[PDB]
Parts: C-alpha cells; structure tokens; sequence
C-alpha cells in the first residue's frame, strides 16, 4: 500500500516518460506540502476570524501591497496577522509560523528609490516585517538602494526582488547574486514583453534559482477567476501545477486574497494542487541533476547537506530534522529538493517565518526550557522535532529520519548526520 | 555555411544543453521562433466564427480543424456551418502551392446515461459521414466497446473516419489503455473531467495521457478554458498562456478553443494568441532528451516505414535539416515521423484530400494537397511530388536554395511500401 | 523467435546500464556476427610460404604487415608477390573472394630528427609495389606525416600513412599528428620503453577514445598473444589484453612475431579471431552509439547524414547488414565510425579500398569485377545483389533478414545520399 | 567549469591536473577516455590489494620485509605444494617480518594470512586432505580460506563445516574455475564471503577466449553485492623470468582494477620468480595508475542506482558518507570497525576518498585487506572509562596517522564515520572534520 501512494510507482520509473505514463489520479498524496503559499492581505482577508481560517487552510506568508493603503492601514493589518497566528499559540508542537512580507510601491516614472519606498522600508523595519518583495527591479544597485534603506536594524529582512521587465530578465544574473531570492512577477512582465514569452522567463528564472539555490516565487493570476467564482477554471488548476512542477518555491494570491469572495477557498485550492504536484515531481532526475550542477565545496555544512539528502533518499527517511539558527542549514537542504520533509528546530521566531521561503522546509519555534547541557539540549531539540512529527502527521513510529546538527553552539557549525529509527 | 545568428535562434542554445536543468537556465526571451507552427489549433465554430468572411480571418490567423459542437444546434445549422466552413477554405485554393487544408470534426452529444450509442449520436454520426467529415470528437468514452458502438455507427461509408475519445470521467481515465488501443487518439476533456473527478487532480489525467499517447504515437489533443478570459477580454490571464505553452511542452498534438471562438468576442485573437504561444513552446521543447526517451520506449520494429521514419528523423537533426518531405497516401508515413517528434517540419505530400485534412492531427505535418494528373512513368511522378513539396516550402518560407532537406519515399506505388530515407540539396 | 535473443550477447545488450550489462554477460550466448575487428599479421620466415598464408587468409588475416626493419628490398618484393599469389588463388570464386590489404611498416628516423635516407628509399619501393598502407615509424609531429607523404610523391596520393605513436613526443602532439594521419598505430613496445611501463595503457585508451572521436582506424599492437611464438595457448593475460582492446574501441589488433618467426602464426590469427568475436558482441552498444552521436558534430555533408540515418535504422530492426557502395571507401567509414552492431558490406570495384577499409572496423570488403552496365541504374542493383548473394555464402545474410542499402544519385566518389530498408529474398 | 571554479581556484589548478582529474570531470565516458594523460601523476595511496603467493623465492624473513614494503597486503599459501611443517614456517616467518615494523602505527602494516586449498580432485564433495589442512589453518590462525574449485553452495557449507566453532571468524574466498561454478555463481556467492576468478583452472574448464567474459560478469556481480572480488593466475607470468612485464600484462592488470577487482594476485611471479619484489613493486605501480583513470562519475551513480533501498543505518550511513566525500574531495573517510562491516559498506560505494578504518581486533585490521580503498590501523591503547572519549580518541588517533602517514594534510576536509552506541553493527553517524 506504502509503495501505491504519493506517486510512488512513477517515482520508480527509468525515463520521464515512463514517468508521466505512471501517473495516477488513485495514488492519494500522504507528504506535507512544500510549497509555501503567499495571499496578499486586504479587505477581504483583514479580520483576525477570517486570518484564522487562511492560516488553518494554508497561508505562510502574509503579503502587505504597499501599492494601496495607509501605513496606519497596513499596521492594522500587520497586528491582526500577529493576533491570528498568536491565538494557535497555546499548542506549542503544532503551532505554525507565518512570515510578513512587504510588497513596495516601486520607482514608477523614475529611475531610482522613490520617498515612499525609503519611508515604507523604514516602516517595515519599524513594524519587524520578515521579507521585502522589491518591485521593478532592474539591476543590483536597486538592490543594494533597498538594502540600504533597510539600515542597520533591517540587517535581517530577505529581499526578494521582483522582475517585471526586459531590463530585469536580461540583468537576472547579477540581480539574484545580490539577492535573497526572486519573484517571476508575471503581471507587470505580461505587459513589459509579449504576453507568449512570460512562460519562457519564469521557466528560466525558476532554473537559475534552482542552481543558485536560493527561494523563487511564481505570482500573478493563478487562480484569478476564484476572485468571482468558487471554483478556477482547468487552465488554473494547470498553472498552480505547473508552477510546483518547475521548481517554484513559493506560489502567491494576490487579488484572490486581498478583495475576492473566496479567499479562503483559493488558499485551499492552492494547498490542494501543490500537494498533488509535489507527488508527480520526478525526483529520480531532479536530484541527480541537482546533485550534478551544485558545485564542489569546502563548506562543512554545504557537504552535510548533500550527504544528509542522499542518506534521506536511500532509506526513504520520513524526514530531516535540522537544527538551524538562521535558517542557512535547511536551505541547504531545500536546495537538493529532498522527498522528506525538512523539519526545521529554531529558537530564532524570525528565522521560523523565514524559512517559509525555501520549499519542503517545515518551521519549528523551540520554546522548551533550556537544558544546562549543550549535548543535552540539542537532543531535546531533536526529539521536539520528532514529537511535532509525530503529532503532524509527518512521522511514525518504525520510521528512519536523518539528523542534521553542528559540533558547537551558534550558527554556522552545521557538520554531522545522523541516522535515526522513531521510538 | 549556417553562421553564428542562425544558433541564437528557436532556442537553439537551450537545445544543445546537456542537462534539462542547463535547458531551462539557457532560455532566451531574445531567442525568436523560426520554424512553422507544428501545434494544430482546433477552433469551435458557433455564432462569433460562423461567417464566411470571418473564417477566412480564422484560417488565415491559424485555425487547422473546425470543431462542430453536437450538442447544440439543428442538423440545418451544422451543414451550413460546414459549408461556410468549405466554402473560405476553398476561397485559397487558387493556388495550389500555397493552399492550406482544414479538416471538419464532428463532437457528439453524448450517451446521456444508457448502454451504447444514443439515438442522437446515431443519427449525428450518420450526418458526418453524410457531409464527409474527416474526424468524430466521441463524447464520453469509457470503454472499448464505446469506441466500436462509435466505428459501428460510422455506416459502411465511414471507416476512413478517424475517431478521437474525449475522456471525460474516473472510468474513463482507468480504462484509457484499452480506449487508446482501438481509437485513433484521445481529447483530454477537461471540462467534465474537472467536474467528474477532483479539480486539483485534472492535470495528472493529462500529463498522463499525453505521455501514453505519445508512447503509442496517437494524437493527443488538450482541451477546455484554455484561454477562457479571451470570450470577453482581448488578451488573456498569465495562467492560460502557461496553460497553453505547458500543453505543448507536455506533448500535446492539437491545443483547442471551445466558447473562445464559439461565442467569445475575440474568436480571431484568441486562434492568433494560441498560434503565437505555441510557436514558442515548440522551440523551447527539449529534444535531446524526448528523441532519446522516445526511441528507448519505441520497441524494435520490422516495419520498414517505422525503420525508415527513425532513420529519416536522427538525418534531420543530424543536419539541422529544414524539412522531411513525405510522400503519404494515407497520412502513415508522416505519422511515423511525428511520433519521434523531429524539429523539422514534415512536410506531407498527398493525393488524397482526406488525408491531407486528418494529418492536421499529428504534431509538426504540414500538409500539401497534389492535384497534378498522374504521370505514365511512376518514378518521375514521385519525382514531380517531392519538387511540388519543395518548391511549396520555398513559396512559404520552410526551404531555401542550399538548405538540406530529409526525403522519404516507397519503392513501388500504393499505400505501405516506405522504405526509402534520402538526404537533398535544394537547388 | 526467443533464440535469437539468447544469442551474440542480447540480455546484456539490453541493460539499462554498463553494471547490468557487466552482470549480464553470459558465456553460453554464442557470437553469432561476422568478426568485424581486423586483423594484421606479420610477414616472416613461419609466414611467407604461399601455401601457409592461403591458411591465414581462411583463418582471418586481413592485412599482412612488411616489417621493413628486417630484410631487403629483394625480401620483401618476394613477400608482396606470395601474398598476391595466396590471395589471388582464391579469385576464382568472387563471392567468396577475400581482399588482403599490404602495409609497409618503415624502419623509423633512429638518432635523426626527420626522415631517414632509408625511409625514403623503402617508402618509394612501396609506392613501386603498390602497397595499401604505410605505418609510419616514431611520427612526433605534424611534419613528419608531411615528409612520409612527400617521399610517396604523385603516384602514392591514395596510400594510407598510419602513424605509429612510440615515445612521450607522440603522445604529447596527439592531436596534430592525427589531423594529418589517416590513422594511428599504438606501438606499445617502443612506446612502453620510451614512457614507464604502468602509463602505456592509459595512452592506449587515450588514443583509441581520440581515434574513435575522429573516426579514423586506430591499431592496437605488440605482445598482444607474445607466448604464443612458442607455446600453442596463450597466457590469460594475452587473451584478456586481446578482449580489452576490441572493448576499448581498437579498429585493429596486430601480430608481429607471432605470425613472422612464431611456431605457431595460423593458430596465432584464430586465436585473435576468436577473442575479437567474443569481446564484439560484448560491446555495450547502447551506450557506445549514443556517446559517439552526442560526440559527432552537425554536419552538412550528405554522405555523413546519410550514414547516422543508416546505423540508427539498422539498430531500430536488428538488421543483419549495411550494405554500401563505395568508390573510395569513404562511405563505410562514415557507418563504421557510429559502431553498428549490423556488417558493414562494402562494395567495391576499387581493388585498392577493397584492401584499405579492412583498417575501419566492421566493413567486409567485397571486390566486384564486372564490368559496369549501360543503365547505372541496374549496375547499382547489380552490386547491390552481388553483396546479398556474397553474404548468403558466407553466413552473414539468411532470408527474411533487413538489410540497410546505402547508395548515392550519380555515379562517382561523393554522392551518397540514399538509405533503404530491404527484405531479403 | 562552474561546477569547480571555487575548488579550482582554493585547491589550485595543479591540484586538478593530478590523479586524471580533468579525465574524472568527464560528461562522457568517450570524453573520459580522450582527457587520460600519461603526465597526470596518481597522488591517491594504492587502493587494490595485493595477494603474493609464498615460495622458495620469497619465504625467508629478509625478503619478506622488502615485499610488505613493496605492497604486500595478503600472503598467500598454496596448499597444493608443501607439508605442514613447510607451511607452518612460512606463516612464522610472514608473522616476524611483519612484526618487525610493530614499534610505532606509522611503520606497521597488517598483513592477511590465506590458505588456498589443494581442492577436492576427482571426488564430489571436500576431501580429507582439505578437511585436515583446514583444521592446520584453523590451529594457525589464518585470515582467509581460498576455496579450490566450488561448484555449489554446498561445496562452501562443507568447508565452513570443516573449520568448526572456532573458525567461524575466518573469511571464506570461493575459488570459481569451472563452467559449473560459473553457472551457479549467485548461489555461491549468497553464501560466501568473496570469490576469486581462478583464470587458470577456468581457461581449461571452459574456452580460452571466454575466460574474460566469466572474469567481468563475475567481478560485475560482487560489486553489485558489495563482496570482494579477487582476479588471479598469470597477470605479470614472465617476470618469473624477466625484470619488465610485457604490454599484455601491464595491460592486464590495469583493466582488473578497471573492471572493479578488489585484489589482484602473484602465483609463480613471488613463489618461484626471480623478481618477487619486483612482481609486487609492479603491480603497486600499475594499480595505482589504473586507480586514477577510474570513472567514478558514472560508476558511483550506477553503484547507486543498482543499490536497493536499505533500513540499515550502517548502509545509509555509508553512501551518506561516500556522496559528502566526493562533494569536498575529502582525503580520506575514518571509521570505526569492530568487524571490519563499516569500511567493507564504504568501499561498496567506489570512493576515490581513502576509507582509513580504526580497529582494535587484529584480524579485523588483516581482512579488511579483502575490501577495495580499506586501510586497516591496528589501535592499541586501553579503553578509556567514557565510552564517547574513547571514540573520539580513535578517530583523532586515525586522523594523526593519516596526517603522519601523508594520507591528510593541514586544511583537508576528512569524513569521521562512528556509531551511537557501543559493539559491532550500530554505525549511524557521519562527521565532516577540518584538518589543522
Ligand atoms: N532540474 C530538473 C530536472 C528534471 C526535471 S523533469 O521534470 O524530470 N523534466 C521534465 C521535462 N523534461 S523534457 O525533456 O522536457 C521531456 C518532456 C516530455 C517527455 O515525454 C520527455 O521524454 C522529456 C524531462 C525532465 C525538471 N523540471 O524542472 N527542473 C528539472
Ligand atoms: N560497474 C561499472 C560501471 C561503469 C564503468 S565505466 O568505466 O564508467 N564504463 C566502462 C566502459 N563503458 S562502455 O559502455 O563499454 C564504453 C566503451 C567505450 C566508449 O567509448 C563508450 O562510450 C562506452 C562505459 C562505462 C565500469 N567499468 O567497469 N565496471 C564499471
Ligand atoms: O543553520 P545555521 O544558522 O548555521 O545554524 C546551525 C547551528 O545550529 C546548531 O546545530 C545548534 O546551535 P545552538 O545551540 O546555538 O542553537 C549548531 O551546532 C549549528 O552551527
Ligand atoms: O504513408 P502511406 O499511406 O503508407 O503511403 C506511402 C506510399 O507513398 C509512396 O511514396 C508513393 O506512392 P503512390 O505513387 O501510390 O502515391 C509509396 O511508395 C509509399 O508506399
Ligand atoms: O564512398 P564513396 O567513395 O564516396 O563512393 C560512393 C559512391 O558510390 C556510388 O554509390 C556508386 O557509384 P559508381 O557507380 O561510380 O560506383 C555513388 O552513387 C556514390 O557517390
Ligand atoms: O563495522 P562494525 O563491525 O559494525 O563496528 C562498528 C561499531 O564501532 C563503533 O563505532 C565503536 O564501537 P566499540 O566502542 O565497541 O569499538 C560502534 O559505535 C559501531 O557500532
Ligand atoms: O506586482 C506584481 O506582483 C506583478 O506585477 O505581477
Ligand atoms: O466536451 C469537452 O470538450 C469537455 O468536457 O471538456
Ligand atoms: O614498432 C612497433 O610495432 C612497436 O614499437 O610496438
Ligand atoms: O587455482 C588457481 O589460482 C587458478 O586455477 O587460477
Ligand atoms: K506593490
Ligand atoms: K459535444
Ligand atoms: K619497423
Ligand atoms: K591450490
Ligand atoms: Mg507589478
Ligand atoms: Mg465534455
Ligand atoms: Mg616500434
Ligand atoms: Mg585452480
């Protein structure tokens, strides 16, 4: 029964054709699912009841449009997030995280960082936002002008840049080398070259994210007719699948969410697809090819990472529990797109909202009290990224996980793999 | 001999890449589509594309295959559609080196819950064969048996008919090997299928099914909302553009408009919108790899059109070739060539007009419709074929003077003899 | 029928990958394919005989080799000649009939930097005796095939100059050298003296790789069955190094005093006819053919399209041959470098590429002597016929087999263009 | 170029001209080919173990020590030729050379003791020449049994049997060298621990020109089994006679190590020639070379994909090591073995990295010899009253006799292979270290 599920007997397949000709809409997806979901806030998804439902429904990033609203509006906003993901809170191994992302306004007619954009940073950083999308990014000193209104005490904040021209396509290398990550943002990029190419730049940004290993969203009308309607049209659903099948990160609502009449409907659709598609994914060739582009490395933790995948892949680990200060280890870990989940264990509540960004990797906050052994304490760490499995879904008893720590405190350590059987 | 802006172009540095990760990283907005469009489009007809003047815009801006729904309108209105249909197709055909063939589908109404035929699909069936259409779109196929009701029902005047099973429901999707095995090809009918099993299952039924139909090299046609916007909005959402490019990366054989042309107000933008995305998808295809998986699942044959097919195709991409010129009678040997999916265009001569009409149905065959007297000696005949071929690609822009061209041929006159794989210089 | 499929290696052929296919590999599967690796047998003292080579030419020598760092001129014009005579006595009956190319092997430039003035003296005796190839001694550089090729002069145009690679130089100028060589011989005694002992292997499958990528013949040579000169079996390291250079790619394996001053030379050639055999259906085709594809560049060239077209649809039906017609040879060297598991069949009228494409493995040269037909048409399905009727007699054709045909549209060297699929009746 | 421009610019470009690296980073194996260059140096420790058959040219203690120094891994007794006595005495005299290099872990080299048996003749079963002979190497501790001619499992049942209760420690190598034991391989090599290709009996039993077909399936089949293959019989025959080998067997040997031998063997060459340092010195050479041009690319992916899914911790463990081995260019992998189990599951993986295994059993440390990259430390040092202090005095013992051996270097990254718990079989633990 094990080997009927999540697409298993397509997943054994010798060719990609082979592959598409096993798939089977019997085979039930059982894995979590990686893709993490964006839905942009506003009037029809502002109340903390209706937060409530998007965060039970899937939502893990919360996406303020700078483009509208007062930044008295957007810190309604921001509070009512903050009391809705709070109120879940009282369940310590189920409770779940959700970033704050800041969509600016952008540089409009001109061709340098606006007023409101250095106000709405500022802002931002003020308010403890998680993540900036960037709008109309054209090269890296648009990057570097956001850094640095970030300041000193946004050190911390990803930035996400949006592409939405010619110009930012054609600069892509170096805006992503300056970068945290991408979004594909298909609206403005739809309208900037002919609406028949976009698919052309959002599989070829989707691709060097995927090499650079670094976090790309794909946004803009993927469930635009759920705006009106209960159900999306078949090109819809396709586009949500093909966004998961491309390599996507992160998939997004924008108008869906924010002024639609079923946002909480397009949130469930958008879980229900991904979790399909993540199962059609063919792992036999993606992470051999993952595996061949990633360079050589001296990095303790870039080595872990790989021999941690392919440990989890040879004994279909359930699984990967690292422990991540940052967040940096389990990015590594996303980066080789491994079939078991990668539980993340972080004191950082930050780092937790984060990480939503890199696919397959499963936030947890650690607010157990502090054992007066390191050793001791890392393993208590552990075996709470085990119980929250447990209590999940995502492990069993009799189930192999791989381990993933350091061999000393702070971050940057990460160098061990271990091999564990559940209870 | 090519130069160095012939290699920027149809996404050829994407092509040569050693890995699919490397092919989607080397994609090029800049990288123009060259080559013709080899995905068919299949437009609705309905009140918004029912004028002569208004189909010939259609032909003109892509349209391949007119579909007739049967499950609205008289018996009155569907022979007047086909008409308005033959009569702009006809309006081209002046030149017989430039015309361009529309085959006419016929897409029935439905069992409607009962065993077998319905009584309606009966006397629909009996109308097509009347006004010689070239393809049945069978509605709610779920067995075998509900594919042989349909060639049943095909009379004694119809076996040339080719029938597409529109898979529609579970049962139809769980018993699609013994479906494909006795038609022809299959419609992956995404309107009821999204109603009949979950929505968010819909697209494993089709990348399932187009990966079966391109194993067994049958046409495939995706269909349903792909550009559902385009019925009142004149550019469409950037789902359905993904919609449409990732049905051609999938596999598809023919993309299709329903209301968008039926009924919409943009029915010629919508067929000029699918045109253009489809272009693009095609030369985005990974062909290193498709060719490779396709000749290791295709098993070993004796048959030498299926021989002469694989040769014919790695001679293509071993030169770049322009074209595969194909002498069919019955569409076979061009269909032959389609399953290996070659980036050269098949170039299809035929005599016969039915023919000519149904291979609209396999991806990349552009077909020409030979209407000179035969000559005495066969040879030269053959001969004449393959100039006809030639000089008509030069006309529409395939071919020029130095290009190599791939040329597959018979021994000996009639249907099932292919045999022959030659490599030519255009003069 | 499922015997067909037990036989020449076919469940190894067919694994998925080169560890399957190593598992896989059975010593109950019979080879059932003609030998395609040549073979080139020293002429000496155990071999000059005519009656003794008419039993080489039927154990399988295809090339006989004048080793011109022995004998005199007076010598080795006796050697041509008994050749010639063993070769012909067989001509009789021309569907049976085996072309025997003659190789000179010069003495070598010694302590000189170029070409020795004995070099140049035995290089014009050959061109004189019409000889097929030369195997150049110590080729260092690009110039050193220039003055070989000079020395032949106008007459010695179509004469093949293989180079024997010998010392560190060699190796290090690879590839300038065989830009300009037809070919390449990996002399393995001068060379494992001139460079330690434990690397000559490494430039053995060096060269083989680069020969292979070229397409152009490549000899593998020396101490190949050493023990046999004066035992009758030999060593299991000889059998194994015979085996490995077919299943690196050699087009040729050699013999020298095996067959020249040796007790047993006949035995030596059957010898090296079984293994080669063996080791050939043990190919891993299916990767082979995808690496040389994946390796051979785009070309233009008719002749070239033509010959992929050909070898990709004999794999698809198992055909038992390619059958070509060739002026020069050229067209079956452009099959032979895909490595087909089908016979390459070459039909010829040229006596000399009847001898020379025995350097390119797989092609069975058939020498064809009537006269040509007033409609090219039917002189082209003459030959065509002759190459069928040739193979039926020798085991390589039964009826019902396919068959790939591979003609051009005019006559003359050049044009070939055309593939067909035949049935054999 | 991507894919190693940070390691080429931190490692240098010498680094990567070395051990065919540019030959290593090969897209195709026709690529792989055309990139081997006679000037690329192996810098790698030599991987493939080498069996020396003991005679009248190599017996005395003086001679014994030059050949452990060549490379002598495993000496081999041929129980076809010699009494007891004779036998007896050249074990004491392996025992004294090898113990004379025993005063410090970075001179010592654990040497293998294997018994080839005489084989059953013309009867079925084990004959009593064997069942007394093995009861000799029983008595006189002995690593490794040869089994002469097995034909069946049954045949390697007779002679476990043969070595009782206190032989169940020594590894049994069953000698295939008939068509029947070619037929029957799987069935053999389920119950055996390894098998040798006896090429000289084979190449009598069956044609001659098969013989290398019997030798690749063979060698295929126990890489795919992860068990040790040994390739044997006239690899370098005439330095019996003279100091050079010729182009067949240097040949020979290379694509043995090419093919995927764990071993290869000296009969005649070391028992009777007038080279036996010589012998060895050679084949020391040749495999080292042959080591390099290895294709591991193609190799370890299809070790990988051929590998079954595995619960066992030891086996994850394992590739988990290899795979982050080969991402760093690790130097070396150290484990720690009771059994010798841990470093045989590495060595299944084909890791250019050196597997350096840390035991303190004796004969574990001599027949790890049998696994393909396994170099056995013999750790002497009481244990120390935390279980966990004393894992991590092995490994950094392993680490400075690699560092004192010339094995790691200042700056290597290195791969620590341990288990949670102490006794054999609880391998589940993969450390990336940095050497300062
Ligand atoms: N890095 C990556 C590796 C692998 C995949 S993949 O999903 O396995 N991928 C699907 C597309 N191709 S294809 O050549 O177009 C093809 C399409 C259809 C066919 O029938 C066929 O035979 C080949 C095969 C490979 C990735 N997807 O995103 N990133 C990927
Ligand atoms: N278990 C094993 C796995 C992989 C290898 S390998 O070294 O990577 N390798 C061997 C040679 N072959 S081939 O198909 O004969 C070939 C030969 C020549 C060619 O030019 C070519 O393109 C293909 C390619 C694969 C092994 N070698 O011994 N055991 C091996
Ligand atoms: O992913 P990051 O940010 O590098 O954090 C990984 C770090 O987490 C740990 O596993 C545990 O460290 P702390 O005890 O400081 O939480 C370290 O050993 C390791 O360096
Ligand atoms: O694709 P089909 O229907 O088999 O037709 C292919 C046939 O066309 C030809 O090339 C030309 O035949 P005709 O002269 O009868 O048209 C035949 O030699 C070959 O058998
Ligand atoms: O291999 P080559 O030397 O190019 O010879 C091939 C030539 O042989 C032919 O098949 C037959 O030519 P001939 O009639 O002159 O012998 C030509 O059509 C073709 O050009
Ligand atoms: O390779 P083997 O025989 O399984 O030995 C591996 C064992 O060695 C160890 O690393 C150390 O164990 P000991 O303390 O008993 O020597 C164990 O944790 C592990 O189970
Ligand atoms: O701003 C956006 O998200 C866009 O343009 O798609
Ligand atoms: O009938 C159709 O085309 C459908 O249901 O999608
Ligand atoms: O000359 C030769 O043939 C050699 O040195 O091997
Ligand atoms: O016994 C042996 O070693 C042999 O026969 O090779
Ligand atoms: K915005
Ligand atoms: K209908
Ligand atoms: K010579
Ligand atoms: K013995
Ligand atoms: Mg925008
Ligand atoms: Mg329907
Ligand atoms: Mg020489
Ligand atoms: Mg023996």
């Amino acid at each position: 029964a094990f080997f009927q599920q999540q697409q298993l007997p397509a997943a054994m397949a010798d060719t990609f054709l082979e592959h598409l000709c096993l798939l089977d809409i019997d085979s039930e997806p059982v894995a979590a699912r990686s893709t993490s979901i964006i839905a942009t806030i506003g009037p029809a998804s502002r109340s903390v009841e209706r937060l409530k439902e998007m965060i039970k429904a899937g939502m893990n990033i919360a996406r303020l449009n700078f483009s509208h609203g007062s930044h008295e509006y957007h810190a309604e906003s921001i509070a009512n997030v903050r009391e809705a993901v709070e109120s879940f809170a009282g369940s310590p191994l189920s409770y779940r995280p959700v970033a704050i992302a800041l969509d600016t306004k952008g540089p409009g007619s001109g061709p340098g960082l606006s007023e409101q954009d250095v106000r709405d940073l500022r802002f931002g950083v003020e308010h403890g936002v998680d993540i900036v999308f960037a709008s109309f990014v054209r090269k890296a000193s648009d990057v570097a002008a956001v850094r640095a209104a970030l300041g000193p005490e946004g050190h911390g904040i990803k930035i996400i840049s949006k592409i939405e021209n010619h110009e930012g396509v054609k600069r892509f290398d170096e805006i992503l080398e300056v970068s945290d990550g991408i979004m594909v943002a298909r609206g403005d990029l739809g309208i900037e070259i002919p609406a028949e190419k976009v698919f052309l730049a959002q599989k070829m940004m989707i691709g060097r994210c995927n090499l650079a290993g670094k976090p790309v969203v794909c946004a803009t009308q993927m469930l635009e007719s759920m705006i009106t309607k209960p159900r999306p049209t078949r090109a819809e659903t396709s586009d949500v699948a093909n966004a998961v099948l491309d390599g996507a990160d992160c998939i997004m609502l924008s108008g869906e969410t924010a002024k639609g009449n079923f946002p909480v409907e397009a949130v469930k659709m958008q879980h229900a697809i991904a979790r399909e598609a993540e199962a059609a994914v063919y792992h036999r060739q993606l992470f051999e090819e993952l595996r061949r582009a990633a360079p050589l490395s001296r990095d303790p933790t870039e080595v872990t990472a790989i021999g941690a995948v392919e440990a989890a892949f040879k004994c279909c680990a359930a699984a990967i529990i690292v422990l991540t200060t940052t967040g940096r280890s389990a990015q590594l870990l996303s980066r080789y797109r491994p079939r078991a989940a990668v539980i993340a264990v972080t004191r950082s509540a930050q780092a937790a909202r984060q990480v939503h960004l890199c696919r397959g990797v499963f936030p947890l906050l650690y607010r157990e009290p502090p054992e007066a052994i390191w050793a001791d304490d890392v393993d208590r760490r552990v075996q709470f990224g085990i119980e929250s499995g447990k209590l999940r879904g995502f492990l069993r008893v009799g189930d192999l996980v791989i381990v993933v720590t350091g061999w000393r405190p702070g971050s940057g350590y990460t160098n061990i793999m271990r091999v564990l059987s559940i209870s």
